[PDB]
């Protein structure tokens, strides 16, 4: 084709249909104003055509997948086997060689999408765990071309991945990179050590810096460059929108239509069993059986984004944490005032906004997660220097936000003393916390992170 | 001793101490007026006296029980083999011979304090299921006296009454009774086929009357008198009390607290499996799945009162109700508004009756009940002929309160179309079913009830 | 069509094709060679043709189901709806309206296949509960036919029954015969009241006799016979099989294959968990653990069936018992010599015989059984007089069959210590119950049982 | 005390009195020939006195836990908590804190009864898990002990150990050692490095050899050791006793008990989900499914010695076994002949013996173990060279063995390939790979593995 810079990923950035707001495309919205760019993924509809779209700034290549594709590929082998195994088997991983076949031919699809929209010697960008393949693929079919990695997820210790009946041909598939990046130091020295272990390969030994300081893997002629560069969002853009004088309005409604309490903690996370919801649930019940935060004038929000609702892990897991929602409303709630609210939909952009600025406490408390954008967004949005994030130390973001109310999410005393602490914090202490993580998250947003990426990737050349 | 009248049950009439207001104790007051009356049964505390506690107006005689004879003749033989197995195993009931023999024992210590107590040639009315062996016991001590028995629970059929290994000991133990009672003629009918089939005895076989029409076992020289005897409650107090300004004004309250619905339906159970609680819940979750009930003015509150909590089924079933409340909001409500509210925890009795007034439906749907109260409380509270009663046929109140918006709790179809009609009836057809209702409740209270059943019992005589 | 005796069952007397042996076409035998027979059924196979296949002997009326027509009439609505319900709810019958719609759908093409097959004033004997809305459709359809049901199953208690949201559309499907039959007089007068209660009928009111002494049900000019008629087996074919050199021979081969222990216990039963299997397996490992049963002379055979394998509740029964399998052999078995031998396959005809034969102990205790046959064969095949049957009280066996060791299967302390004695008899004590059983057995059988039913459809003209 | 040379260990090296036989206390018996010893641990027996009793070759010092101790430290926190961590989370580890706390106690009391024992300057050697805070509690009460600690089960990854909310505590404990030592390099770099990431101690960057290379730890002013010492067998005993005449006839007396098959596949476990015993199960049942292991020919013999009754995750086990075991004989066995052979009982040492000189495939396939010396012993006890390993590669026992069958257990399709090729391996090559896995097994030791284990100690001074 005809594209310099191409970006595979599972998903078009669109909406069944319109150009999907933020995120990544409009991070890299700088970079087409110079590029011919590309982006391959799949559509989101079951057996479309593989003609390219034209969006004027970017074309668009689409990946034919039949709703069984999905099933296997993404359901299956993506959701069901890396998914789990990557975040520190919170579930057990589910090994069946049918999925595993059809994640191969899937990959090999995205291989040829992007063979066919990418020009001789263009920037490849795949994009997480979904497509671990395609690199390793698209070198042997385009040797011209080089290829960036991003793993958006947390990559296990080797103790775990080595699990993996097809451990030995996702490595290989990683390998295939030019760059291969993750958040965090911890997943790049993790593979480091899978090259050296499972692969044989002659790597760099000392630690890898943040955005600096890289790692290596030398696979025959090439070089394999290993970095840690953590994602972030557009703080700024986040920072304006949650001063409009709409949000501003509405967050003070949600306090009325909540009864005007003192104090509201907020969880907003997409459904999932690496979130540690159901750790928030617990402290929040035995913080009220203890009589350490008051019934009367504090409550939680909850709000759970559906997800991946063919898993059966994420049925089971819904199931419990609305058990959990019912017991404690009827232990310690009235009648027309409940402690907890809970709402399991996909909630408005302004919404959520509004939501973060009424927040007195944000309860971020994964098991594992890659970074968590969410106590980023948080942080961004209070300009007033309002709120308190509590952060467990299990997500990437906990690295860069010290400054918040860290906790070990499974040591369950501490996170219940936290709570209350953050509740009951001075507001001199409470803004001191929030400036300083304002000050870490609005110089270091999604635009430093892409040309962080970029720039070493353009160095392999 | 010297009392000519003596009531036995599983209970003194009392709270930890004053005597307990309302229920049977206040039914048979004006007798107390004119008899040495006496109370028999387990103040509530282990290891107490047994010295005779005068009120007064009755003399109370205790019952010593261990917190292990508590377990296993209450917690154990009682709860979990009789009561699930007479309401139709709906949970399947536990044989345990230690339970059974703690059952017996305990059994024969209400008898004894029985016999101090009772005076030569006295009336003894035992009351329900947990102590089913005393009449037997008593009249082996005492063949001078004059033995009712009624149960207040459902008496099943021979094909589920036959699986208890000590059916035999049971069945004569009632029949060591001079009158043996059930709210319905059906209960009535199954003990005197029971009488014929197990213990060979000769009975009568027509149909068994409401208050009339008794049956009869013929057990060597005497013989015992078997009879329906549907109990009530104090209609005229509660139609009184239902008046008064504090009440109406909560109520008022209870509307506004709730976000000023439409329409509120209500449900009021001590939790146990038999209420059919699971089946509002589900009904009203697929009301508002196909829009049929509007979740913006349709609220449902469920007070459910703790039980048993020492039993695993009704720990079991308190967890899937409770998963039911969290789903259902998180679907169907909204922040700072859920569809359903449930509360775990008594209740003041003039708090229950303001939710009575308040309630546009109340949605009384056992899948099993002996005849219960609340069906025929909600009615006698609704003296401004407002609100609707959907009412489980599986219900002894079931055939008195035909009025009703009656169900089969099985048929989830017809109770979903029955709910919504409830919901929408036109005011003047509310009004016909609810003055229907009140003649028969107002007609027929626990006045009517206890003197039928002494009538009876003194013609034994 | 031309004949004049028509019997409609779910299946027709074939095997995937060959007629197969035994059973009722085989009792019906000598009254085809006096009657021009149809048999009406699904033969098996998913959309096949409705073409009359001629037998000679029997004209085969096939009756077209799609797996779709299996999965919700049979599958469904028979086996999940009514089977655990008659079975006085040993599993919670799941209630659905797509079922019933199927089952309504199938029946009507069976009364079609039934009209089309039959004469006029032809005689007609519809089998069992799959098919009980087939009288009412057939007489609607064919009032000049002469009608027979007859229930293989229990007639379940009212109170159960009433579950039923199609209670009525059941109840009057069975009133549209001329007769209608259960093993049991307790089954009848179940009927015959469920007529009165649910629909009104004027019926008679006294006990039922065995094959004599009829109920009656008035329904507008018609009268409905009701009566009980114990099936059986062809007991003499039986007594003269088990008598042959082969089953001899390979009854000493398999108790040599046992490892020659001193004593056999043997369950045979269709897997099901009215079968009570679980019962017999906890007995055995109680007394194992009390060391009430040798281990190393003593062994339990259980031979069950395959049954069902697409509902649910069977699986989850097959993991309970499979486990207690494993888990008895691990704590009591030795390598090499297990205590228990299972299987789960079915078993030719005469090795069924031989290990009758073989098994010094027959354990047949369901939690509740229509007849059971397998008691029957049991002591039809003893002509050596030899073995003991345990029996549960729940089956319709046991009220022919008293001379074998009877038991609750729910009183466990019964069933254990009735195993124990069962073991260890006295060889006379052995042959004198034997000796009474075989009487019982060998004088009614199939013959009498089917002459019985058809004499008392005769008269009903 | 005057002991110059102490060993601590959770439990005496004895048996309820007399010493144990084999295992570590013989490993140290010619040592104990030149140094005055002692050895510290539980006698098994709650509330005992702490007396020293001598042994002439050695002083034991018990240590005094109740009941309830046990239970919270041993069945509770180390059973319960770090076992499950340690091992990757196959089951979800518990924290609670009133474990962590009798933990800290049961430790502070062994390391008081080692200063009791110990003389001045004496050497010191503890083992295991469960007594991880042993090194620096004792460091603190006598700074003048050279203190060895050896960890028998594997050490986490990072992302893992930092799970337990009392992290710091345990580092700091192993750090209180002159030497810290592990099976594999695995758990010694996993442990450097979390001294790095926890501690933020200076640590060594290179690799850690076998028996040598060692890793280092700075702490303050001292030096820590970390190496990696694969512990194995007396494999010259076992050799010698396996050849005994007993033995050899034992043998064959099982292989005629289990009817004569062709082939043995043989599993020898102590209970725990670490074991795999699922997975052998799982195989064994499709490849009979399949047709490829012959059902009539081919056994499997599972050995499973009880262990943790207390802890419900090992009863859970248990259940899951024995349905797979009573599944796998219902589908695929014969009366009187199972394919599968189970048996939970610990085994007498000569009658283990036995089964390992019968086996023809010895099935080892741990999730996760630190060695598994089952794996070395048949070895050990193939003289004959007849035999095949198939050995999990999560056992540290393959780092050793890479002669056996090597299968990564979450492969079941190689698993199933594994066992088909170890059943049908030539004669010659079965000798081949056994001959070079005893060349391994018969220099290596646990003599070696002690002398290197100690010189290293010693080096340390
Ligand atoms: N409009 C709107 N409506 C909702 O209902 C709504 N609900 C949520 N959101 C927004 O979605 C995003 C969720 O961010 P996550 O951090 O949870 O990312 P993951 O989905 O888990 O995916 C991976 O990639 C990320 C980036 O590399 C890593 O942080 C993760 O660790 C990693 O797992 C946030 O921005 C949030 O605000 C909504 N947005
Ligand atoms: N004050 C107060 N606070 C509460 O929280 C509170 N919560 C409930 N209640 C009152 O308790 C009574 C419950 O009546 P039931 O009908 O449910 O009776 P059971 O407890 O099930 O016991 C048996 O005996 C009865 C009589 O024979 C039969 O009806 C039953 O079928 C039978 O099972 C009602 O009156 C109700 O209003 C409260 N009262
Ligand atoms: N050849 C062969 N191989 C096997 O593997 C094999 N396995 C079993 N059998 C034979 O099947 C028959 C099972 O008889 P059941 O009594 O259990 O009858 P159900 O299947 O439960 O069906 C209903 O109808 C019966 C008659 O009205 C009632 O007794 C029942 O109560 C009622 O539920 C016996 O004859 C037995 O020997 C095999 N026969
Ligand atoms: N006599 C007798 N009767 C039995 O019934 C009987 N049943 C088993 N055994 C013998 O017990 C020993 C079990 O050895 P393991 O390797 O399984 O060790 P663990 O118990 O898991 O404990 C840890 O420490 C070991 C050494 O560091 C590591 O290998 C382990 O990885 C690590 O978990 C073997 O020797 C075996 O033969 C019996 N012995």
């Amino acid at each position: 084709g005809d594209s310099d810079f191409v970006v595979v990923a599972n998903r078009l950035p669109i909406d069944l249909w319109k150009r999907s707001p933020g995120g990544l495309v409009t991070a890299l919205e700088p970079l087409l104003r110079r590029r011919r760019g590309a982006w391959i993924g799949w559509p989101g509809i079951p057996d479309s055509d593989e003609d390219p779209i034209v969006d004027g700034d970017l074309v668009l290549y689409p990946v034919r997948l039949s709703a069984d594709d999905v099933a296997q590929y993404y359901e299956g082998f993506s959701n069901a086997t890396l998914w789990p195994l990557y975040h520190d088997v919170i579930v057990k991983p589910i090994y069946n060689r049918q999925w595993w076949e059809r994640y191969v031919e899937v990959n090999r699809r995205f291989a040829e999408a992007t063979s066919r929209a990418a020009a001789r010697g263009a920037t490849v960008w795949v994009q997480d765990y979904q497509l671990q393949l395609v690199p390793k693929m698209l070198r042997e079919l385009r040797p011209d071309l080089t290829i960036g990695f991003f793993l958006h997820i947390p990559f296990p210790p080797v103790e775990l991945f080595m699990q993996l009946p097809w451990r030995t041909e996702i490595t290989d598939g990683l390998l295939g990179a030019d760059l291969v990046g993750f958040h965090l130091p911890g997943g790049a020295q993790n593979f480091l050590f899978l090259a050296r272990r499972l692969v044989g390969a002659n790597t760099s030994r000392a630690s890898v810096g943040v955005r600096s300081k890289f790692g290596e893997v030398q696979i025959g002629s090439r070089t394999v460059k290993v970095g840690a560069f953590p994602i972030s969002i557009d703080s700024a853009d986040l920072d304006r929108q949650a001063r409009q004088r709409s949000i501003r309005q509405r967050a003070r409604q949600i306090r009325a239509e909540l009864g005007n309490p003192r104090r509201i903690l907020l969880g907003v996370d997409r459904l999932d069993y690496t979130k540690g919801i159901d750790v928030r649930l617990q402290a929040f019940a035995e913080l009220l059986a203890e009589g350490r935060v008051n019934r009367e004038d504090t409550v939680f929000v909850q709000l759970a984004t559906p997800s991946r609702e063919r898993v059966e892990a994420y049925r089971l897991l819904r199931d419990d944490i609305e058990r959990q929602v019912g017991h404690i409303n009827g232990e310690y709630g009235e009648v027309g005032h409940p402690v907890v609210h809970y709402l399991h939909r996909p909630v408005p952009r302004e919404e959520l906004i509004a939501f973060f600025v009424a927040a007195d406490v944000m309860l971020v408390t994964p098991l594992r997660d890659g970074m968590n954008l969410v106590a980023k967004e948080y942080v961004a949005c209070r300009s007033d220097l309002g709120g308190a994030l509590v952060l467990s130390e299990f997500t990437g973001a906990a690295a860069e936000l010290g400054q918040a109310y860290l906790v070990n999410p499974h040591n369950l005393d501490h996170v219940k003393d936290t709570m209350v602490a953050a509740l009951n914090q001075t507001p001199e202490e409470g803004r001191r916390r929030m400036r300083a993580l304002r000050r870490q998250v609005l110089a270091h947003d999604v635009d430093l992170w892409a040309r962080s990426f970029l720039d070493a990737l353009a160095s392999t050349r």
